[PDB]
């Protein structure tokens, strides 16, 4: 139907969705990230970052060096298709991006770039089929 | 009794012990850290760091800034009583420290300083008979 999806993140360092599908009828798509835990962002902040599967480790490594104030994502990172800000417990953030940045058939990776979270908080995104 | 203890770390970002007791008869205490998971040290490495409870956040912070080659511990950090190296799945490391560094009745914090791990990997250590 909709060109929107909600994904939850918690205090156990997990996302509640392992895969996300963007419908081909969509021109744009919005991701609503919710932090349903009760930990503060300095200890367990979460974001949602979308890249091609192969840019994962690099984006993460460099986001890590950008710091909390930069949402742990290097500014102007060309590898990042879209990202939310870092949020803490009881908060939410939304990000909308152009579906045309995506390529039918390709698997993209989405993950949390907060220090050390990428290993556990990761999933796959792609176009409908 | 004896002056040693074994603690396990896993791919779920947890330690298996929340408290450790050093017996008062000990002059030397040895901690054996085991990584029972299978993830690489760059993605889910673990260490064991001992500080006064107070110093947890600061040591964690500076440690993260020290980098993997420094085992995520600021070199010569004086707030650090003892620490292991950063290890990956299938490995183990041990550290032996002088009990005289601890003062009876005080609480000590032990935690993992690998980026972002300190929030879920923490325990208390105390001297007792
Ligand atoms: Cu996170
Ligand atoms: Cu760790």
């Amino acid at each position: 139907a909709q060109c929107e999806a909600t994904i939850e993140s918690n205090d156990a360092m997990q996302y509640n969705l392992k895969e996300m599908v963007v419908d081909k009828s969509c021109k744009q798509f919005t991701v609503h990230l919710k932090h349903v835990g009760k930990m503060a962002k300095v200890a367990m902040g979460h974001n949602w970052v979308l890249t091609k599967e192969a840019d994962k480790q690099g984006v993460a490594t460099d986001g890590m060096n950008a710091g909390l104030a930069q949402d742990y994502v290097k500014a102007g990172d060309t590898r990042v298709i879209a990202h939310t800000k870092v949020i803490g417990g009881g908060e939410s953030d939304s990000v909308t991006f152009d579906v045309s940045k995506l390529t039918p058939g390709e698997a993209y990776a989405y993950f949390c770039s907060f220090p050390g979270h990428w290993a556990m908080m990761k999933g796959t995104l792609k176009l409908s089929n």
